[PDB]
């Protein structure tokens, strides 16, 4: 039913180095998986050039940001290619294998923990503010699949029995309790005109009612 | 034999702009190319993680600088991807409509040029330096193809007859004859340690004899 993995040693480094650092500056999360949603848009967009009936589970292309009070929750959903479970259990943290290692270093050699996003790894600056992450994800060419991580070296990946999504991949940031300013809407406003200006998709804040 | 095509409207337009335009930061072209490069070069080592005979067209994986004096040209040769006829006739162009036209809009409101590579259309930074640019590519899924331009409105591609290399994409800079220190071992070097330092893939600048 529920596997557990256990993350690529340099990702787990990576993950204990980001929770245990002294950095003020944790906004860039944000920005971070905005980009990734972006990139994941633009692959399914440029895939349906040549296949349309890629677009069969879903024509519209955006980003939904839903900050969440009441659960202390922050959600990123998109509509964008998904992930398929090689991807989540293996592929991706393949890939990020050379990017994790060489942002270390660079650590090391003073640079910012702002320019994890040049490294392909954006995605774990997650960690900065949430205290568990829960991914749910859906590819055309596979089942819905929830992944999460609570970091301390491991991540789970089980089948979604959940609300269908069609396709795409929706980001669960279960916030820290002194990362609440996150939820608020001029926050995220600020936010998003900072960093993410220029994104080819309408991004759309959710307001609480 | 040769096709010759028009460019999307507001392509042509940000070309005579880029030609046009008043700007002494031409180095950001090789930044912009190498960037190009290592997103070819991720996808291919993405597509061979669950298709290991993808890389039956070359396993090596790297970028290679390359100056001619003599011709005055500066040749960048990656072994990605590559492109097939409808990424170079259709679905690339396609693609950097949006981020051309906010582009231009960004430009208009102040903008600096070296902003490109934020719109997804970096490639086009290459009209800084050179009077004509040929890119020779080759996809697992097609034939090898010559794309050429020397802007002015439109662009041709043809069937390429030369050198077969295997996978991949080369971009072939005719300079500007003001523009030969691109052609310069330091004045590369310096630029690929500015810009791109952190690129996951080996960088090999081939010395002149
Ligand atoms: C296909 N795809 C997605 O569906 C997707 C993944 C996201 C992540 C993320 O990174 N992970 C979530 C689970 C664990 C890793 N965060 N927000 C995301 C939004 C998305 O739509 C995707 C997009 C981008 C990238 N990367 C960009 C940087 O360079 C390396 C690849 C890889 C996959
Ligand atoms: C698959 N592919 C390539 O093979 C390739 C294209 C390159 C270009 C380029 O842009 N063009 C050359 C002909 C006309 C347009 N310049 N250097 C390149 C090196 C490459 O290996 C590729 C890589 C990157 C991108 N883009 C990145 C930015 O975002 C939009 C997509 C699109 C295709």
């Amino acid at each position: 039913e529920v596997e557990t993995f256990a993350f690529q040693a340099e990702i787990a480094q990576l993950m204990s180095l980001i929770i245990n650092t002294f950095y003020s500056n944790k906004e860039i999360f944000l920005r971070e998986l905005i980009s990734n949603s972006s990139d994941a848009l633009d692959k399914i967009r440029y895939e349906s050039l040549t296949d349309p009936s890629k677009l069969d589970s879903g024509k519209e292309l955006h980003i939904n940001l839903i900050p969440n009070k009441q659960d202390r929750t922050l959600t990123i959903v998109d509509t964008g290619i998904g992930m398929t479970k090689a991807d989540l259990i293996n592929n991706l943290g393949t890939i990020a294998k050379s990017g994790t290692k060489a942002f270390m270093e660079a650590l090391q050699a003073g640079a910012d923990i702002s320019m994890i996003g040049q490294f392909g790894v954006g995605f774990y600056s997650a960690y900065l503010v949430a205290e568990k992450v829960t991914v749910i994800t859906k590819h055309n060419d596979d089942e819905q699949y929830a992944w999460e991580s609570s970091a301390g070296g491991s991540f789970t990946v089980r089948t979604d029995t959940g609300e269908p999504m069609g396709r795409g991949t929706k980001v669960i940031l279960h916030l820290k309790e002194d990362q609440t300013e996150y939820l608020e809407e001029r926050r995220i406003k600020e936010i998003v005109k900072k960093h993410s200006q220029f994104i080819g998709y309408p991004i759309t804040l959710f307001v609480e009612k």
